[PDB]
């Protein structure tokens, strides 16, 4: 099940939920030279999870969830164009556990 939330992708699978950019919010903050994670395993609602350095803006993706932090996609600090790209396998943020379905559910879906 997918939803948008802080112009994030949020994909439910079993009880993880990968976070991952959404082309809105490439396309409005350009093209990402430099991203790095913060080391917050346990994240509030808001909670910083990755300052970005782009062409249009600086800015930090703030968790639309509370949650457990599994897994980060720490190439995308060596690679910055991986959070640029189309592609599922490359453009994904993080990925929480420890997430409360109902919260999930209140979201808004993706596509509208």
């Amino acid at each position: 099940m997918k939803k948008i939330a802080n112009y994030l992708l949020i994909e439910k699978t079993d009880d993880r939920y990968t976070i991952s950019m959404t082309p809105e919010l490439q396309d409005d903050i350009g093209t990402i030279g430099y991203a790095e994670f913060t080391d917050n395993d346990h994240l509030a609602v808001d909670d910083i999870i990755l300052n970005l350095e782009a062409s249009k803006t600086v800015m930090s993706v703030l968790s639309p969830l509370a949650g457990a932090v599994v897994e980060r996609n720490e190439a995308a600090t060596l690679t910055p164009t991986l959070l640029n790209s189309e592609k599922a396998e490359e453009n994904w943020i993080v990925v929480l556990t420890d997430v409360d379905q109902a919260a999930f559910d209140a979201l808004e879906d993706a596509g509208s």
